[PDB]
Formats: C-alpha cells, structure tokens, sequence
C-alpha cells in the first residue's frame, strides 16, 4: 500500500483505488495502473521533473530504503493477474530489487523529488509506475 500526496491531489495504484477515490476521480489510465482522486487537504509530496535512473525505494515488505538503477519509462509485457488480464503496462521502470504482494504503492524517489510508485515485481525484480510525465500534478 501507499500513496502520494500532491496539492490538491492523491495518487495511488488504480488496482488499490477505494470507493473514496472512484468517487473524487481526476484520472485513471489502466495501462499504467494508476488513478488519481482529488483531496480537500493540501498534500506533503513534490514530484521530481527529471530523467535520474538512480534513485531509493522504499519496501513495505522488508521495512526498509533500499538504492536501485532503473530504466527509463517503457511498454513491459505483465502477466494476467486477478486485476487486470495479461498485456503491456505503459510507463514503467524495471529494477533489480525485492518486491512481493503487498509492495505496491511504495515510493520511488530521486534527488529532485517523487519518481513514482511500485506496481510489479518478482523473481529479484521491482517496476514503478512513472509519474514523472504528470505535469498538470504541479497545478
Ligand atoms: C509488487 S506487485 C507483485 C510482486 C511480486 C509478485 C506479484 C506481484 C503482484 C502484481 O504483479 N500485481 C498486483 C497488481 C499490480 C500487479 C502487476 C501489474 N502492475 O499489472 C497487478
Ligand atoms: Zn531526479
């Protein structure tokens, strides 16, 4: 689980969206996992506008930061899941890092900021979401 809050917005992973956040919706894309819902309260994040591959994650599963290298936003192929049938996931950096079933949700940040959320993993890999391409999220 977890989230990023953002001025007037929160963004989460779409396969996580409560009722709350299908109700105060801005945006969803399916092809990136991600949903964002409108907030009344003023957010703690900022959004890194930047094209870093080094930055350090957080994994709820291990209670700790850990650095990674990632790639640069792309089309991967991901299994069918419970949530979504298989196809290719928009947007997403891959990395060589421990994630399992509850991770998602979990921040990735850089230097100048939030990079984006985990949304995949296994077998000694971790992917995030990018939100770095979300400019309207700054106003
Ligand atoms: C950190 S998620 C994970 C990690 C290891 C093993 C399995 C998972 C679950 C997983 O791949 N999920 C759950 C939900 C997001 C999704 C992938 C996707 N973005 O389409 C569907
Ligand atoms: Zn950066």
């Amino acid at each position: 689980s977890g989230a990023i809050y953002v001025g007037n917005y929160r963004v989460v992973n779409r396969h996580l969206a409560t009722h709350n956040d299908w109700a105060n919706l801005v945006w969803e894309d399916s092809s990136r996992d991600l949903l964002v819902s409108s907030t009344t309260a003023q957010g703690c994040d900022t959004i890194a506008r930047c094209d870093c591959q080094t930055g350090v994650y957080y994994c709820s599963s291990r209670r700790k930061h850990y650095p990674v290298s990632f790639s640069k936003p792309s089309l991967i192929f991901v299994e069918a899941s419970e949530y979504y049938p298989a196809r290719y996931q928009s947007h997403l950096m891959l990395a060589v890092g421990h994630s399992e079933p509850g991770d998602c949700g979990g921040i990735l940040r850089c230097q100048h900021g939030v990079v984006g959320i985990v949304s995949t993993g296994g077998n000694g890999l971790v992917g995030f979401a990018d939100v770095r391409d979300l400019l309207w999220l700054d106003e």
